[PDB]
């Protein structure tokens, strides 16, 4: 019944756990409960419907407040914790049986492996869903969450528990309907950017995915985050060798460039266009992927910010991505050329067209994809009202015939689909005729 460690073992039935437990020696107390957390940290068919049955949760819950045991808190924290990993029911129990706030009360031991437990567990049930995350909130966990890392150096905190208190918060900054109370958000910000500046590569990694979250809303969500300061170490990170940091902070960005004309500039003021090149021409095709879409939304803003993607020397990565990336990012740079033609100057559409953007766009056209090729057309249709502005449509018109453009367009013209045969019988009408 006891291992060669002096605790509980998986041998123990119910009837055993119940009795230990229920017992007034404090060595029988924690045995049953290292009993229950083996028993009850089994990856596979691990028995909690048996734990829950026992009516053990109350008793588990109160050990949380053993501060005269501090192996008991561990080991009760650990098998509520397993128990609430298990089905919506199953966590359902653990919080109704009031673990919520028993965890919150024991971020306070002066033990770090005690107080790390904690950490994991609220972690654990607030990424449990967005009611859960919620519950974790209402009940006070985010005010002791932050004070564990209002310390001078955060160095002084080991990384595995750094690491852990970071996880935790952003699950505390993850999903929607709804998403996070804006208040909590306020609150844990300034941390999050403190972290960011943490040279830990899984800190990071986290917290720029707890940015990512909260970039992901409207923009009121959007500017909180801008207004920190923060956009520009987000940059610095872009530039990160690891993917697990450059892949949550490229979101970040995607996502605040989906904002505001000033919301974007934050980000062009940051330096960020000129890690494009690297993303654009990066061998993963997620982050071709995510930059483009990027991109799309830069070349959707201002004619001064279509401008610097063109002072950054980018427009050649879009053209060669529009020719030769995979098709989801070639949809993206369908979009980007697209919004550069509908927002840009003449004089940068003359020299989007000097990067010979036209080939590649006219070779999509035989894509089986009816939302691309209207775009598409939309795209060629900008091009031509900055010709007229030229007054030459003509000599587009020839560069369009040359590279198999016109044959391409006549290939649509087919009544089956009778949106894309009005677009393009319009277009053959106005210029081809």
């Amino acid at each position: 019944m006891l291992d060669a460690l002096n605790q509980g073992t998986v041998n123990w039935s119910v009837d055993d756990i119940v009795k230990g437990i229920n017992s007034s020696n404090v060595e029988n107390q924690l045995q049953a409960t290292q009993a229950a957390r083996k028993l009850l940290s089994r990856e596979k068919q691990p028995p909690i419907d048996n734990i829950i049955r026992a009516g053990l949760i109350p008793k588990f819950v109160s050990f949380l407040g053993r501060t005269d045991c501090s192996p008991i808190q561990f080991e009760s924290a650990w098998a509520l914790t397993n128990i609430a990993s298990g089905t919506s029911e199953q966590t359902k129990a653990v919080v109704d049986g009031g673990a919520i706030p028993a965890f919150i009360s024991l971020l306070a031991s002066p033990h770090a492996h005690i107080s790390e437990q904690a950490v994991w567990a609220l972690g654990n049930i607030a990424g449990d869903g967005s009611v859960f995350r919620d519950l974790v909130i209402k009940y006070g966990a985010v005010d002791p969450l932050l004070a564990l890392l209002a310390v001078p150096d955060m160095s002084s905190l080991a990384c595995g528990y750094l690491r852990n208190l970071t996880w935790t918060l952003s699950n505390l900054c993850r999903n929607k309907n709804p998403a996070p109370p804006i208040d909590a958000v306020e609150q844990i910000l300034p941390t999050l950017v403190r972290l960011l500046h943490h040279d830990d590569p899984e800190v990071l990694a986290d917290t720029c995915w707890a940015i990512s979250y909260l970039t992901d809303g409207p923009n009121e969500r959007i500017g909180m985050v801008v207004k920190t300061g923060v956009v520009p170490q987000l940059v610095k990170l872009l530039g990160a060798s690891e993917l697990p940091i450059v892949t949550p902070a490229l979101r970040a960005i995607g996502n605040i460039v989906t904002g505001t004309d000033e919301q974007t500039q934050v980000v062009i003021d940051a330096g960020a266009l000129a890690v494009f090149p690297s993303l654009l021409t990066n061998p993963k095709t997620n982050i071709q992927k995510e930059a483009t879409w990027t991109m799309s939304n830069i070349t959707a803003g201002r004619q001064d910010q279509i401008q610097q993607v063109v002072n950054h020397g980018l427009v050649p990565f879009l053209v060669s991505v529009l020719s030769k990336a995979d098709f989801k990012t070639q949809k993206e740079a369908v979009w980007a050329v697209t919004n550069y033609t509908s927002g840009g100057t003449v004089e940068q559409i003359v020299y989007l067209v000097h990067c010979g953007i036209i080939e590649p766009l006219m070779n999509l056209l035989t894509a089986k994809d009816t939302k691309i090729i209207l775009v598409i057309l939309d795209a060629i249709s900008n091009i031509f009202q900055a010709a007229e502005k030229l007054g030459e449509t003509e000599k587009l018109s020839i560069m369009i015939e040359e590279c198999g453009g016109l044959d391409k367009i006549e290939a649509l013209q087919n009544h089956e689909n009778e949106s894309v045969y009005r677009a393009s019988l319009s277009l053959i009408e106005k210029y081809f005729s």
